[PDB]
């Protein structure tokens, strides 16, 4: 059937099981992320098979000649394409699904949150396999964003002028 349950498209690839990714594409209704732009930090996420029977995406960012490590556990949420991770807390679970993965040089990711007091938070991510992103590739997020009824104020590409490895 149509509508009701089709916000994300199913597509499981061998690479999805494990691969290196860059924390590209950022979109938020609020201005929380913007307040973080003043610091400018980029984290590289990599999901590797864990002993728990799942994958573990570790995001590592380098900000101001400083690199930090972040470990995240992702487990299957039933049907393929949908996965969720149990964030450290008294019962906080964030559900994240991947709309579609391009076989060119980019990937579309969509994040959703409860927003503190169940304010239903909406997050959109545009990861880039390359070091950066093209306004062209940015164009895909713009057309879709404008099509949905959102301005550029909601979408922004976080810069990564540091590279924890490359230099």
């Amino acid at each position: 059937g149509s509508q009701g349950h089709d916000t994300v498209q199913p597509n499981f690839q061998q690479d999805k099981f494990l691969g290196r990714w860059y924390s590209a594409g950022l979109a938020s209704n609020s201005s929380w992320f913007r307040e973080k732009k003043a610091v400018l930090y980029m984290a590289k996420t990599v999901v590797a098979p864990s002993t728990e029977g799942g994958l573990n995406l570790t995001s590592t960012f380098l900000r101001k000649n400083q690199c930090e490590t972040k470990i995240m556990v992702l487990q299957p949420a039933g049907a393929p394409g949908h996965y969720t991770y149990s964030s450290p807390h008294s019962g906080s679970i964030h559900s994240v699904s991947v709309v579609e993965a391009n076989y060119d040089e980019y990937a579309l990711l969509f994040s959703r949150g409860t927003k503190g007091p169940g304010q239903d938070f909406r997050m959109a991510t545009l990861y880039s396999r390359t070091q950066t992103l093209k306004d062209e590739l940015k164009e895909k997020f713009t057309t879709f964003s404008k099509a949905q009824g959102l301005t550029e104020e909601d979408i922004v590409f976080l810069p990564q002028p540091d590279k924890c490895i490359q230099e």
